[PDB]
């Protein structure tokens, strides 16, 4: 027996958990195991979109062994708060894609990423803990993503292109593909606006705008 | 016994003919009644891709109590017009979808809307009259969307966003979040640019074009 | 008994091999042809992401009279180079299509187009030769597009347009729509970059870049 959450119960939440459900009850093809929301803003439990939403308090209190969360906030320091205590309270990260994600050969993804509908992650990607992959975006080959990293909906990530941890990636950013003897680089915590299009390295911490993308 | 159309023969109409199949013949299972496209530019019945097309005198004068009808004209003025002429002549407004359109949970969506294929409406999202969702648009988590609104392809619709009757926005359009306290407003029969990144609320009636969106 | 292999097993080759994989094992219902990559880079064989690679001397000297090759090399004047190389050895050309590539009604496209998922080709557009639709490009209503045209991701290209050969359009370039009466057109060996808004005919030979697109 299983209980299944998503961690979230705001827009993100509510926008993926049809994927958690298509993820469950289609491509695990487990009709049996609950699935409910966790989400802190909650002191008495309430239903959001039909289904149950509790506390963490709540959730850690429910009588199962085999606990499988989906973290569906977009901030990516509270997801790393929030993965490192579900690890330690004993409780599983899920990874969750939609009926229409397509994963290509030799990819690599840790444990509790959430792979929104129309996504692509193409051919020998690489992809550390918790990674938001929203609506339509896609991971082009040989790319290697950090942890915590987060894609708004329908990012364009070229091939050889190295994302280190904590970055934000925009609504419909491009980024310009690197070469096998040359990565493009989008370092730590660097943040890609909306529509920005990305044609060299961008420095850890950097926030770019625009077409050309410049630092803002 | 019913007859649906799509009415339109044009650029609009021809691409969502297969869309009104496969909503036809697929997601209502009904491999028996005729679909056509009405066309107003016809004088004499033609054929267009294979379907019957007909002008509205001549689909009016069809012996059915049961007609269906897809408005496919981009242009929201026309499209409101034809629409009050149907419901007035008792012709029903016929919604449309893909089999790759995703809808998400606790989504209204008024009678006559266009979902193009790889359309996601996502959560607790509301839309108003004769919506069209052209290839691959998003509306996200929250938003409500008035009545005859237009959206080209690949517009990108995040959270907390309400668009007003008779907007137009434009291929690749991307438009940033609102929040629940201030969702971001798209004004009556503005027109949002093709490639356009609005950050800001745009005024009733007002052209807006770039990155980021200015006044044109 | 029939071969059939993708020539180029760098980045587009690798990202192709799934889609080619569809199209032989479920769109043709094949499970027996054999499917390899083809590199000349490659002296000795070598093993791809689980698949057989080896130079294009080895695939010729393979005994089958019924081989079928898709061309996945971006560079439209080695595809073309390749291309006549192959039809001179009496080898096919070889169409692949994605399960979610969406092809309408009344559609023309040569042997040897690679059509990634996602790609919609809309009603009534033709297509010249080993055609490349990289994932998640549109061609809408009526275009006409010339011979070794490549599309990278999430092109945008509307109606009436008129794309002449070995034009590139770059990451998620839109492209404004013409008339009946006056298609818009990228001339031959045009070059539009990333991120591009299109709104006037391009010429032959010409690099435009930005929004609105300027020559570079
Ligand atoms: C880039 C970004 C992080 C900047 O946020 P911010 O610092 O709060 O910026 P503001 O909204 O205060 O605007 C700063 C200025 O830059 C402009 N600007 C903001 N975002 C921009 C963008 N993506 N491209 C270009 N200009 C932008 C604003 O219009 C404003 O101009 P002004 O000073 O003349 O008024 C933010 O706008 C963004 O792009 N976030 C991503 C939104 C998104 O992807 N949503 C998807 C949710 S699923
Ligand atoms: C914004 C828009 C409505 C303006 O239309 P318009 O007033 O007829 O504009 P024009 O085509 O005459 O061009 C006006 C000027 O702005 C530029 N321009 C036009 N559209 C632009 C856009 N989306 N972004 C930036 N610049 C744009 C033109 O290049 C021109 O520059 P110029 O005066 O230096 O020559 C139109 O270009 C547009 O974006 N429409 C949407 C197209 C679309 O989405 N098609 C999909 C069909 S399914
Ligand atoms: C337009 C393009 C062909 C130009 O290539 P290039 O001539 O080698 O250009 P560079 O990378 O040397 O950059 C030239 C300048 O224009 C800028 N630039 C490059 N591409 C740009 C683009 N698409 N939009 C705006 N500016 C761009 C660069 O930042 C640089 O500015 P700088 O001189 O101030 O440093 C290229 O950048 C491009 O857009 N290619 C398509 C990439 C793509 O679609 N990849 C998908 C692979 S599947
Ligand atoms: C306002 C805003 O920009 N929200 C965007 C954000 O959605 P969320 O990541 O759901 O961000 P929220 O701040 O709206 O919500 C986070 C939720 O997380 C909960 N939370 C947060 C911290 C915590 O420790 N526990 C906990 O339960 C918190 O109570 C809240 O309900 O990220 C999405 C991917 C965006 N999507 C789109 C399409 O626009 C949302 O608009
Ligand atoms: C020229 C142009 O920009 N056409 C774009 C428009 O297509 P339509 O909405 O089909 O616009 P049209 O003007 O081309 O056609 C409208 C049709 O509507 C018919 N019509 C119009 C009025 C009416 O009362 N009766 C009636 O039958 C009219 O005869 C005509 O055949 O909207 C689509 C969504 C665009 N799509 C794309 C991908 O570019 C078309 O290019
Ligand atoms: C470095 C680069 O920009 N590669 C982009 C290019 O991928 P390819 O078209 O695979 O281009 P490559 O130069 O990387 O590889 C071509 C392959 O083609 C082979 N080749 C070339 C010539 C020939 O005669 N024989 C032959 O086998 C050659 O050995 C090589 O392995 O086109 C894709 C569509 C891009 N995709 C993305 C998503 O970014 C790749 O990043
Ligand atoms: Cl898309």
């Amino acid at each position: 027996s299983k209980v299944f959450a998503v961690y979230g119960a705001s827009g993100c939440g509510r926008s993926l958990m049809p994927v958690a459900n298509e993820q469950l009850r289609i491509l695990e093809g487990d009709t049996d195991s609950q699935i409910v929301f966790i989400d802190d803003a909650l002191d008495d439990n309430i239903t959001v979109n039909g289904y149950t939403a509790m506390n963490y308090t709540k959730f850690k209190s429910i009588k199962n062994d085999d606990k499988f969360v989906l973290i569906a906030i977009a901030n990516s320091s509270i997801r790393q708060k929030i993965a490192d205590k579900l690890v330690k309270d004993g409780i599983s990260l899920w990874t969750v894609q939609g009926m229409t994600t397509l994963i290509m050969d030799e990819v690599s993804i840790d444990a509790g990423a959430a792979l929104s509908p129309f996504v692509t992650i193409a051919a020998n990607v690489t992809i550390g803990k918790c990674f938001h992959a929203n609506l339509y975006s896609y991971v082009e080959h040989d790319c290697i993503i950090g942890d915590y990293v987060t894609f708004a909906p329908r990012v364009s990530c070229n091939g050889n292109i190295h994302i280190h941890d904590h970055a934000y990636i925009g609504t419909g950013a491009v980024i310009k593909q690197g070469t096998p003897d040359k990565p493009l680089i989008i370092g730590k915590g660097a943040i890609v606006g909306m529509g920005a299009v990305v044609t060299k390295e961008v420095p850890a911490g950097a926030v770019v705008i625009g077409n050309p993308a410049r630092l803002l």
